[PDB]
DNA sequence: CGGCGTACG
DNA sequence: CGTAC
DNA sequence: GCCG
């Protein structure tokens, strides 16, 4: 009744079992602090099925037969119908370590491993962090000074005005090319960590060279507030507001337009939704994806596609608009 | 038991 | 090591 | 932690 895989059924934004959903998330964040990486990816799993389900869980007979609840996955949720809580979830909320790993890896420039280092050193608050910049490298020293605003939502406002002035600097770096949104916003998300643009332009070839003429561009536009031939830039962006400006990410990738659909499709995301979707491709169909094709490793051939509809119908999946691959 | 996604900066 | 979905 |  229902399949095995995120990419064979329609998540929506929005749902009928948010809490039982977030609780596992909890549980899926702190694995991976602690380097489980299976775990994290069956609690994570296991949030997505209750994402993707019509109504809400209300009986723990309800969890019979839906893939990624065995005898854990459900005691969290049998804890939460019961009681409003689950000990074991309320635990790892108000511990040091999950506290401190979260603030920590949430600094652009920091990934558990450096997070990890920090704790055992005791490392514990930012400030911590700012009185020892030995430490630091330029990228965490950006990502700690513009942490705060860094934190704050990105609005779906913010993201048209942001898109017009992209355009603006590829448009001059090479008329022709085109911007387009992807990320979370593509899937409906009305707030984000970051706004993420895909770049391309309709003659294959052109787009070579072009991401650093793009972003001398905006640096010279004074909207650049942190950046690194490449294809991908993850920056920082000075963006107005009332009388002021708040420094927001953004994610700027440029793709040749033969490997626009796969582009398109892999930073739509969700994150899950991809990494589901990659498996699914090589274990249920001996078909290897990535953001740049799909290759047949039998035949040595990579499949063209036209569109993400390609994509899906070449592996044998009913197609999902982005707002139902919210995983 | 093995497997757990796959890239680029 | 970090980044991205 | 769960699937196959
Ligand atoms: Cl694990
Ligand atoms: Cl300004
Ligand atoms: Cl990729
Ligand atoms: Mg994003
Ligand atoms: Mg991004
Ligand atoms: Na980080």
């Amino acid at each position: 009744w229902m399949p095995a895989y995120a990419c064979q059924r329609p998540t929506p934004l929005t749902h009928h079992n948010t809490g039982l959903s977030e609780a596992l998330e909890i549980l899926a964040e702190a694995a991976g602090f602690e380097g489980s990486e299976g775990r994290l990816l069956t609690f994570c799993r296991a949030a997505s099925v209750l994402k993707a389900l019509p109504s809400p869980v209300t009986t723990l007979s309800q969890l019979q037969g839906l893939p990624h609840f065995g005898e854990h996955s459900s005691r969290v949720v049998q804890e939460l119908l019961e009681h409003g809580v689950c000990e074991e979830v309320e635990r790892v909320r108000r511990s040091e370590r999950y506290q401190t790993m979260k603030l920590f890896t949430q600094i652009f420039g920091v990934g558990v491993k450096t997070a990890d280092r920090w704790y055992r050193e005791g490392l514990r608050t930012l400030d911590d962090l700012r009185e020892q910049p030995q430490k630091l490298t330029q990228q965490q020293k950006a990502g700690l000074q513009h942490h705060q605003d860094l934190s704050t939502p990105v609005l779906r406002s913010d993201v048209d005005a942001l898109q017009q002035v992209v355009e603006e600097a590829v448009g001059q770096a090479l008329p022709g090319a085109t911007v387009t949104l992807t990320g979370g916003f593509r899937r409906g998300k009305l707030q984000g960590h970051d706004v993420d643009f895909l770049i391309t332009h309709p003659k294959e070839g052109q787009e070579a060279g072009l991401l650093p003429r793009v972003m001398c561009r905006l640096q010279d536009q004074g909207l650049i507030l942190y950046h690194q031939a490449f294809e991908r830039s993850f920056c920082i962006f000075r963006l107005p507001q009332p009388g002021s400006w708040k420094a927001v990410r953004v994610d700027l990738v440029v793709a040749p337009v033969s490997q626009f659909p796969f582009a398109l499709l892999g930073w739509t995301g969700s994150k899950l939704f991809q990494r589901e979707l990659r498996r699914f491709s090589r274990k249920e169909k001996g078909l290897w994806l990535n953001s740049h094709g799909l290759f047949d490793p039998e035949q040595k051939t990579f499949f063209q596609a036209a569109s993400e509809e390609d994509i899906f119908r070449h592996l044998g999946l009913e197609y999902l608009p982005p707002e139902q691959r919210n995983a």
